[PDB]
This record gives C-alpha cells, structure tokens and sequence, in this order.
C-alpha cells in the first residue's frame, strides 16, 4: 500500500510514462485513485476530486469505466478459466469474439488473428501482406505505402509508416525501413489528390506489398479528418494495381466516428484490418488483425505454410470475454443515435471557440471534438485549467481535443466542451 | 457455444500461433476450464482433467485460478480498471515498479511497462539506440547476439532470432542485418568467449547492444549454457562500451532455479526484459528495465524522452495481478520449491536416456527436456500424453515441460511419465 505522496515518490524515481523522461518531467503526473463511469478520481493538492474522462483514457473507455456488464463478464470468466495457451487449444471466448468480429466488420474479412496490442496487430498485418505476395511468387513486393499525417504504433515496423515529423524520423536516420509516403491527405475531397496518389503508387507497384492508412480520421498524428471518398479511391487503386489495402482502425473502430467502423462511411472493405484500443471497452490490452479468405489461403498455401507469428497471450480468455461483452453492449443499443447526439453536443458546445484569437479550426466527427490552435498548448497551464473545471483533458501540440465515453450525458458534454473552450482562451492569452 | 460449435467457428475464423487457416493437420482441443495445475479439455465429446505441463506457454507459475491472484484482480476491478498513463500515475504501477526494481539484478532502476514480450524487446532496443544517440554516437545502431535465440515476433525482435529457427531465409531483404556469434555451447569453453570478443571487437563502433537469453534459450531449442558465459559477456560489453541486454521473458521469476537467470552469474545487464510469468499467466503484461545512467542519457538527449508509449501502458488490472503474483512468489520458499521440482523432473526423466530415439535429457530448475533424434509428430504425441492425463506440446525434436510451481511430487512424476511414454512412441 502507498499514499498518493508515496506513489509520486516511487513514480518519479522509477516509472517511465508514454513519450516521457526520467527525472526531467516539467510536471509530475497526477495520481488517479478511482475510475467509475465517465469519471476519474484524481488527487489535487492532497484531495480526491472527480473529473470527467474527456479522453476516454486514450480512446479506450467507450462504455465508461467499471460498467457493470463488463465488470461482470470479466468476473464470470475468471471463475472458469483465466487463460490457456492458444497453441493446440481453443476456447469459447475466442470463438465468440471471432464470430462477432467477422460479422460486424466490413464484408469479406473472414479470419481473425488475436494479439495483445495495436502496434503488434499492425506488424501482424504487415507480415500477412509480405507472406501473401511471397505466396504469390512476388517477394519483391515488400514495401509499404501510406499518406503523411499517420500513426500506426511504436514498434519499429509500425514506426516506418508513421508521419516522418510526428514520428520524429530525424532521430531514427538509418534505422527504419524506407517506406513510400504520399502527401498529407486533404480534408475536402479533391480527385487530383487521388490521381496523384495513384501515379505515385503505380511507379512503385512492383515493390509494394500494401497501402496502410487510418480511415477517415488520423488520430495521434494530428486529429485530422478526410473525406471518406478517398478510401473508395484507394480500394480502386489497390485493386487495379494489385497492392493490398490495409485499414488501421485501432482508433476509429467500434462506433467512434459515427459508423461502426470508419470504412463503413466509404462503403469499402480492406484486404486486412487492425482493431485495438476500444476492443475491450478499455479494460485490458487486446488487438486483432483480420484478413480475407484469399489472404489467409494464399499465406497458408505458400512454401512457408503458416503465418509465422504467435503471441504468448494470443486470444487470452479474460480479455476476449470482456471484449465480447463490450461489443454486444454496443450492438445491443442504438449506438448510431448515441454517437449522433454526442457529435451534436460537441458541435454545439465547441461552436464559440471559432471566434477565439488563437483558434484556427473547430471540427467534430462522431464522438470526436477538436479545437486546433495556432500555437503549442502549454500543458502546465491547460491541464490545471481543465481540472479546475472538473475535466481531465490532455492536449498535444496545438490541439485541444476530446473523445468522450459514449455514456456521457448532455450535461457532461456541456461540461467537457466548456473546459475545452476555456483552455483555448487561455492559449490566446 | 457447444464444443462442436467452437471447433466449427475456430476452423473457419481463428488463426493460431504459427498456424494455417484450413490446412491444420489436427484440430485444436477445446479447453473449457482451468483450475490449479489442471485443465479441463474436451476429448471425444467428454471433459477430461489433464495436467498443464506447459504452464500454458510458460505463464502459469502459480497455476490457474489461484485465490490470491483472482482476488487481486477483482479487488482492483472494483476501484479502477484502467486510466491512460499519459499524465496520470497510479498505485498498481508504483507498487509493481517498486517490487521489480528491488528484486531484479542490481542497478535496474527504471521500469517501462508494455503489453507483450516482443514489444518489451523493441522497447529495449529503442532504449539502446536512443542511449547512444544521446552520447553522440548514432553509428552504434546494430545488435549482436549468439545463435539459437528467440526474442519475439515483431520485426526488430525477429532480426535477433536464430536465422534458421526464425526462418530468416523467408525474410530476405526485410529484416535488420544483425551480428551473430555461433551457438553458445552447454559447457564452459574459454575459446568461445575469446572468439565472441574478437567478433564483437570488429563491430564495436556500430553495435548498440548485445542481446541474449541468459542461461536458458527457450523457443529456439531449450538449450542450457554455463552461466559463466554471462560473466564474460558483461566483461566484454563493459570494455568495448556496448550495452548488455538480457531477455528474461521466459527465464524470469524463478523458472531456472534462481529468481532471475542472470542471478546464476551475479551479472547485471544494462537493460532487461520480463514477461510471460509476470502476471502469473492471467493477463498480457511485460516490462523493460534499464539503469539510471541509460535513463538519464536518453532523457538528456535530443528527444529528451524515450519515444514509446503503448495505449494500455501500465494497465492497473494487469499490474495489480502481477503485484499479487510476484508477492506470492517472494512470500514462500520458492528456491526450495524449484529445487524439489527440478529433482522430480530429473528423477522422472532418467529412464528416457536409454530410449532408442532419445539423444539428450536435461533439466534446469523447473524445466525438463527430452531431446529426440527426429522431429516429434504432434498427431501421435498429443493424444498419447492426453491418454496419460497430461497436456504436453512438443516442438521440433523436443519433448519438454515447464510445470506450474504448485505441482505436487506426484503430479510431476505423472508429467515425466507421460513425457517418457511420448519419447518411447517417437522411437516406434
Ligand atoms: C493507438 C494506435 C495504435 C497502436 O496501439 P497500441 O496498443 O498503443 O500499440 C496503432 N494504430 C492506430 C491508428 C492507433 O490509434
Ligand atoms: C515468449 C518470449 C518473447 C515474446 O513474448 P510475447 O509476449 O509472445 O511477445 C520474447 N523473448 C523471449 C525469450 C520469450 O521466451
Ligand atoms: N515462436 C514459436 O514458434 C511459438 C510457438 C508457439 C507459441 N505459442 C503461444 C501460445 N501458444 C503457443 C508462441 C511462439
Ligand atoms: N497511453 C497514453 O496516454 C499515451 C499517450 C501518448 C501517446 N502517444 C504520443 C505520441 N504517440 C503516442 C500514446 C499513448
Ligand atoms: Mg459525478
């Protein structure tokens, strides 16, 4: 047992945080001591205060924390089977979840590879793509193509298709695989962008295993939105030039952008798909990589005869069980109307931010609200400003944004947006 | 779902480790329960109890459904399932970090939590690369290892896997080109270390780190080597200014008879990875530890930070059960437990040495191995072990076990008896 002060002491000495230092943090992390529904209990000046989890804990907590149905699913599975190895054994949570995911994902994604994080699921997607073309007798097709502004995770192959600036590739000279980057995909649909992307792809087609993109929304690379019709064009380009299409839906999946999956906005299916973050409703790490029967059969028929990947905790019963509950909970309600209301709430509440001196854009897509500023947002100022108003917000770069739990009431959304609106005001000092 | 329905869904839709879709020689066996050292599996439509001789791929050190670990999970579930580690910290992460810093080899002062072993290896490599960039030596960017190793399945991890065992022939022009020393021998041979140093000497200016599994190499072949080699590696790495990384994802938390396999040599690496048994086999979790000097150098470098951050970094539920698992291990006489387990394996596997198809029998802590003279046919071996009440999963030419620490002497003998009969059948 440790007090908040003791936690801070241990943390500062011994704990790495995401993209952080040891010993050079400008501000200490804030101690979290509970989470329930849409609210975190955090320690501020020795006192526990409840604040809205406007970030959904990095996109994960779509049903809120400690949802009784999700809690119950975990405890139920715990009493029967915590985990067995997936080498040579199978089980009901894996079967149930696989059945669900093949049913609700874009058409044609018939096989499911479970892994333990988004970054791994992306490396598995790349491995599927490369083994596929090797199974077609085309080992030269081994490079990846993407558009700038993207984020696909933190492992070294995942890093190679991250935005070169966002991903700090200048720090990684001579270390990463050299991939093919198209320019930043624009917000508004412009057929010339797609025509250009096609011409670039065409000259590399004999080298390319796959195009890998985030559909409709680019998350960690800048919270940018693009017209779904671009995805339609990619599916077409990939089809005609024989390059696989991979959609990374680790941030966009399970309703977040107003469709069940963001691909559904465009009405197209990728050859391979990754899901992750919200898969377990934010309870546990789990990810999945889906692919078509053709991809699966070609890999399996190749000289290698198998997909050469197998995580230790592949298809963990506990994580699978809570995911099944989380997916069913989403599907068992009018989620489409819920997200529409949230999007309306976000738009209404963020509207006055457009007139602010430091704001360059306000944009909303489903349960995603963004205020883009003209300068970097000072965390040392923004974080306590939002906490003062009962909201946990984590800006990055020039972005004040939120992806709130789907269970947030209108009053809660009013609270979140007011805090966001106030944070941007302080930005414009 | 019924077992038959599970099998039908599984065949149509589920990938398994290193498997095909639609071309599996045998269906997987449906598991419907696990308690203690025992799995309940469906065989010919009927449930059977069998020993989890594999500890579910080396994870279940305390067995399944242990009341202390079950309750740690449900206690944490009541308070806080998870919060983002960006900007927040919490009690389970601090408790686990404190524990890990205290029990790992001396000097490992900082802890980076991630969700799997492969990722923890990638994080280790990132630490080493950012370290040398922080020292103004970005040329130090390659890795050196010895053959026979396994470090995970993500693409940097694959680059230090044994080139034959990791099927590098099938990844031509795709993987980072690393430096490989020959297979480390079982017995200590000064000439091997001398040659290792000579090879490293030729590449020192471009090497960020030596990365090895200490004492036991797992998935690459269940090979044991003399701990004195680790002493030599530490020495070589210090003199040539190359970081030393130990991958203890399979060897950690008592499995080789010491708390960490490094302890067999008294050696501290600069960076260390742990996983598989960290949560007692409940949930995916892994950790990468590094020294204060590595942490400070990265932190004072151009990036000013380690450029990595998993979504579920330091997940409160996984951390909470890991705290419980580690405390449960430390709070008992685990050294005597593993010694007794090793003696049981040694005694039980002895008659295998005489079998016509057996080339070696070897035991290291709670690891017992029969090495055969041919690849073991799973279609024969799995049901032969199930017929004797044991879940055994051979790979390559190896019939082996890494049993839960809670196995009784009678259960260990039941496991070794099954292993012997499997080895007998291999020679048939
Ligand atoms: C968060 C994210 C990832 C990586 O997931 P981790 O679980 O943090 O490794 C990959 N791709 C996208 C689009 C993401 O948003
Ligand atoms: C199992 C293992 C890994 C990989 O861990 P995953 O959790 O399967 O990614 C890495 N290194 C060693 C030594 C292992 O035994
Ligand atoms: N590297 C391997 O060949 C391997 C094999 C089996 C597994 N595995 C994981 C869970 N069950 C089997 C993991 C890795
Ligand atoms: N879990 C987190 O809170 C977190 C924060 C930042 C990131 N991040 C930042 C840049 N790239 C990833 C990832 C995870
Ligand atoms: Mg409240």
């Amino acid at each position: 047992g440790l007090t908040p002060e003791q936690i801070i002491a241990v943390d500062g000495a011994h704990l790495w945080h995401p993209y952080s230092s040891i010993g050079r943090e400008a501000v200490s992390p804030v101690v979290a001591v509970a989470a329930h529904g849409a609210w975190l209990t955090l320690i501020r000046d020795g006192q526990p205060i409840e604040v809205l989890d406007a970030m959904s804990s990095w996109w994960t907590a779509i049903h809120g924390h400690g949802h009784p149905a999700l809690d119950q699913a975990l405890t139920t599975q715990l009493r029967v089977m915590n985990h067995v190895m997936f080498g040579g054994l199978t089980h009901e949570p894996a079967a149930r979840l696989a059945k669900l995911l093949v049913d609700i994902t874009p058409a044609g994604l018939d096989t499911v590879f479970f892994s333990d994080s988004g970054s791994v699921s992306v490396e598995v997607a790349a491995k599927m793509a490369l083994q596929y073309w090797r199974g077609r007798g085309l080992p030269g097709k081994r490079r990846l193509m993407t558009w700038r502004g993207g984020y696909h995770g933190d492992t070294f192959l995942a890093m190679s298709i991250c935005d070169p600036h966002g991903g700090m590739h200048s720090l990684w000279t001579d270390v990463l695989a050299a991939q093919v980057f198209a320019p930043q995909v624009p917000r508004d649909y412009d057929p010339a962008y797609s025509a250009a992307f096609e011409a670039q792809l065409a000259q590399h087609a004999g080298e390319l295993a796959a195009v890998v993109v985030e559909p409709v929304v680019q998350g960690a690379g800048g919270m940018r939105f693009h017209d779904p019709r671009y995805l339609h064009d990619l599916r077409d380009i990939c089809r005609r030039y024989e390059v696989l299409l991979i959609f990374d839906e680790i941030a966009t999946g399970f309703g977040r952008t107003g469709a069940l999956f963001a691909a559904d906005h465009a009405g197209v299916s990728p050859d391979i798909m990754c899901v992750g973050k919200a898969l377990t409703g934010g309870y546990l790490s789990l990810a999945a990589t889906l692919c078509t029967a053709d991809v699966a059969h070609t890999i399996s028929a190749g000289a290698a005869g198998a997909l050469m990947h197998g995580p230790t905790f592949m298809a963990n019963p506990l994580a699978c069980a809570v995911s099944v509950a989380s997916v069913e909970l989403l599907l068992g309600q009018d989620w489409r109307t819920r997200i529409t209301e949230l999007a309306a709430g976000l738009t209404a509440g963020l509207d006055t931010a457009r007139a602010l001196p430091a704001v360059t854009d306000v944009r909303v897509c489903g349960a995603i609200g963004v205020i883009e500023c003209d300068r970097p947002v000072d965390l040392a100022v923004a974080t306590p400003a939002a906490l003062d108003r009962g909201v946990w917000l984590r800006p990055f770069r020039n972005l004040v944004y939120a992806m709130p739990p789907y269970i947030c009431t209108p009053a809660e959304i009013t609270q979140i947006t007011s805090a966001m609106v106030e944070v941007a005001r302080l930005v414009g000092s």
